[PDB]
């Protein structure tokens, strides 16, 4: 089922779960793994990453049939880095053909574009309606805290607002840390006459590196009290997993209240925190 | 001149420093110091910290004095903490005998270690019930300002909560607000947005602190519920041992902030500056805000 009809028909909140396309054998039976314990939650649907530079294409469309040979929903993403117009074009016809309905289409990094590729994550939607019109429903990233790139917050917001423009169904969030980021975010992306659903993507932290190199690389900020805590216990994994379990939890049961309209999980390919959230919050089917 | 009509007045930014009072000659010498190399910048106004119970009330007032004097704008914090209404009535009525016109109303903090703030028996709980009082007590003749939190005060139980209790606040009769310290304007402007959308039309003023200090920002932010971004972080960690590439480091950081907050045509920026004056100096010079 498409995600822009999903949104629409489902009153209480999407749960979906983002994996990415592991690398060796020990990687996929991991993968496997951890899908095997997250579909009991049902996710409305499951996102499938994309190598930036069209390195994982093979992977990303054998991953996307994956899930869909598990009764899961896929959302397939797609880059345009490092490829050409042509190249992009026909791995979203592999998934389009697939049975893919549903795309999430991203710059990805490297930036200079490809001589015949695209520069803009606009672009490619825009090549995605010219080509399938309503046949699939399309989303894109959005940024609460802003691009690194961006020259500006108002250059950030006006270029998700064109990239919306496009044709874009959804949005789903880089990850945050502080509610405050994403209600800001949607009250300033509502006052610029932006309408779709914008899905809160959420990671669990796990390990006190991961958190630093995450939000160093994507730019997201850490709440003072959070980082001194995992800081202090960041030698006993079993407290850090549940440090970062109850700050999502925190982080979730507020989104929910405020009717957020679904939660986007980034997962690293593992079941243990995305799943003690859920389970906590009393959402296991 | 109220804040409330430098506000109205001026189509450019004001500018202010936060200053605390020091405890004895050599602090005193310090921030003399500090007011003379910043004071050439030509701030709307000044505003002189008060210590959360009121212990320490008369060196709130003997420097608002001393900036009156030297004919700067104090801007007089106040708090409830630890206090009888009665006394903060009186401090209250010094401030503005001594040419005050410019108040913050503030709850203060309870001490450190304990968790549960509790007024005093006979003391108000809520900045909310000062600024009730001023506007009781002396009308439109004074401007009263509060604080805000962009990522939500530490105690609040939901961002609803923190953002009703706000506006509560404002609707016992604030001028102004200033924020908390963030260091994404991101979190600034969505609150601004935030705060429109509750009907909150007030001037809300960003509260911007220069980093001089890896371990004291950790503290602050730990203290506050403020958040630092990923990359900043990065940086001040990697530097933390050289105090000059951290106040480098700072100083970059809140040029980029502070130059696009004016882009943007905030109504100004107050800074936190610790009672130094190189960092605030640099930011503002880097800005060609040297007049
Ligand atoms: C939910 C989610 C999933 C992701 N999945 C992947 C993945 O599978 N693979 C991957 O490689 N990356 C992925 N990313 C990361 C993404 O590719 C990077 O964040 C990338 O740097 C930006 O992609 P974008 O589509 O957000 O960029 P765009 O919307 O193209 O924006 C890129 C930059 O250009 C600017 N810009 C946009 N339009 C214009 C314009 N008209 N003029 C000038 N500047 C403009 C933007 O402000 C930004 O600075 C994901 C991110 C999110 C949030
Ligand atoms: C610019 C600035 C300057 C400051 N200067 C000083 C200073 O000089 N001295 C000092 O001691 N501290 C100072 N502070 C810190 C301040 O005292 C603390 O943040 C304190 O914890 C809260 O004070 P407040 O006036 O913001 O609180 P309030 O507005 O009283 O709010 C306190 C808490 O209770 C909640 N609340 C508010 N109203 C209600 C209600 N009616 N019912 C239930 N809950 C409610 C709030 O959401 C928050 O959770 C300053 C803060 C800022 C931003
Ligand atoms: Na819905
Ligand atoms: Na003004």
């Amino acid at each position: 089922m498409k995600i822009r009809d999903l949104l629409k028909a489902r009153r209480g909140p999407l749960f979906s779960f983002e994996f990415f396309p592991p690398k060796d054998p020990e990687g996929e039976e991991a993968l496997f793994r951890t899908l095997e314990e997250l579909k009991a939650f049902r996710p409305a649907f499951v996102s499938i990453t994309y190598g930036a530079m069209g390195s994982t294409r093979e992977r990303s469309v054998a991953w996307a049939q994956r899930i869909q040979s598990l009764g899961l929903n896929p959302l397939a993403h797609l880059t345009v880095a490092g490829q050409s117009r042509k190249e992009v074009a026909e791995v979203l016809h592999r998934f389009v053909e697939s049975g893919v309905e549903n795309l999430l289409a991203l710059r990805g990094d490297p930036f200079r574009p490809h001589p015949e590729g695209f520069r803009y994550a606009a672009e490619l939607v825009a090549l995605i309606r010219e080509r399938y019109g309503d046949r699939v429903s399309v989303g894109g990233a959005a940024y609460p805290e802003g691009h690194p790139e961006s020259e500006s917050l108002e250059a950030d917001l006006r270029h998700f607002k064109a990239k919306v423009e496009a044709g874009l169904d959804f949005a789903i969030t880089q990850l945050f840390f502080n509610n405050a980021h994403y209600f800001g975010f949607l009250e300033r992306a509502r006052r610029a006459g932006i309408g779709i659903p914008i899905l809160p993507g959420i990671m669990p932290v796990t390990s006190y590196r991961q958190l630093r190199r995450f939000t160093e690389v994507c730019g997201a900020s850490i709440p003072g009290p959070l980082l001194a805590k995992l800081e202090r216990h960041q030698d006993d994994p079993k407290a850090v997993l549940e440090i970062g379990v109850e700050h999502a939890v925190r982080q979730v049961a507020e989104l929910l209240e405020a009717g957020v309209e679904g939660v986007h999980f980034y997962t690293l390919n593992k079941s243990p925190a995305t799943r003690m959230v859920l389970e906590r919050l009393g959402l296991r089917p």
